């Protein structure tokens, strides 16, 4: 372990009385356009590295499990209607209006024998289907077909959220969030929005959504700005299970007209990744740490973060100070 060897090379905690005790400090800036994956990394950090999601914690998520299920159904059946898009067995048109008494009547998210009903025979009917594989067309959850087609299980009496089911939430987040976890002695000082890392999230699966060019706007930015000089800039390409499953049916080319490549999860991720690298202007001053990420993966994020925290050791530790 090259790692193991470079910090041992360090001597700063023999200038401290109780330096063995001593904290090393280690300032992570998380940053990404909205839905990017940056609230779901933090709670890995809390996941894999401070004891998890308890049940009573998971229970505090059930109405916002029940709120973005019921918000997806919502998006595709308004959907169907700007498409113009038919229901396959006409009865369903019962069903979409008696969604919208039960979710206009209600305080906040909440499932009942009779919405489930209402919600699975709508999810099950074919024009839904296709309104479904249209949603590059409209704005809908990505945690959309996770907690449909999952609906049974969310929709019983005694149902409690598994940390999947919590790590497949979307909250909408405000302001700057700070999390603190320890790994490998390691004191990490993470920001979700003069630092030792940057990790920036981008959601692979925003080609088709222009998302992906506003995303490598704001990462040309980050990347080649001053303050960042000697700080370890992360790369995460997130969502590459959604991206693999909607490359084989729309291709990178609506986002990259130029793109020439084969259209398969290989070739059109690696374009990708070298779009974004390409913008960085210090390339033999600075590299990219690009990692292909899965971030409601909790065993990917663990893997992953414990690639990402190597590095750090070996190139950031003198600019880590001890408290
Ligand atoms: N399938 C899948 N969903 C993801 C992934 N990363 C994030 N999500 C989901 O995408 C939505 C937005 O993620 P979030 O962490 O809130 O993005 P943020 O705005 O940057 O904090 C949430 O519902 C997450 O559950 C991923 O790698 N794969
Ligand atoms: O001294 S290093 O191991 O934090
Ligand atoms: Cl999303």
């Amino acid at each position: 372990d090259k790692a193991a060897v470079e910090r041992s090379k360090m001597i700063d905690r023999n200038l401290r009385e109780d330096g063995e005790k001593a904290a090393r400090e280690v300032k992570l800036l998380l940053l990404g356009a909205g839905e990017s994956g940056k609230s779901t990394i933090v709670k890995q950090m809390k996941i894999i590295h401070e004891a998890g999601y308890s049940e009573e914690e998971c229970k505090q998520y059930k109405a916002v499990v029940y709120s973005n299920t019921i918000q997806s159904i919502i998006a595709i059946i308004r959907a169907m209607g700007r498409l113009k898009i038919d229901f396959g067995d006409a009865a369903r048109a019962d069903d979409a209006r008696q969604l919208f008494v039960l979710a206009g009547a209600a305080e906040e998210g909440f499932m009942t024998a009779e919405l489930a009903g209402v919600i699975k025979r709508l999810w099950k009917d074919s024009g839904v289907q296709a309104c479904f594989n249209r949603s590059r067309e409209y704005q809908l959850n990505d945690s959309a077909a996770y907690y449909l087609n999952d609906l049974d299980r969310i929709a019983q009496p005694n149902y409690i959220p598994t940390q999947q089911d919590v790590l497949r939430t979307r909250v909408k987040t405000t302001g700057i969030v700070e999390t603190h976890f320890t790994f490998k002695d390691l004191h990490f000082k993470m920001f979700d929005v003069g630092v030792t890392a940057i990790i920036f999230c981008v959601a692979l699966s925003d080609y088709d959504l222009n998302r992906m060019h506003e995303s490598m706007k704001l990462f040309d930015s980050i990347c080649n700005n001053k303050w960042f000089t000697d700080t370890s800039i992360i790369l995460f390409l997130n969502k590459k299970d959604l991206f693999e499953e909607k490359i084989k049916k729309s291709p990178l080319t609506i986002c990259y007209p130029e793109y020439a490549g084969s259209n398969t999860y290989e070739e059109a991720a690696a374009y990708i990744q070298c779009q974004f690298e390409d913008l960085n202007k210090r390339k033999d001053t600075k590299e990219i740490y690009t990692h292909f990420t899965c971030a409601t993966d909790t065993k990917n994020v663990q893997f992953v973060y414990d690639a990402v925290t190597d590095v750090i050791i070996k190139n950031n530790l003198k600019d880590c100070g001890l408290f």
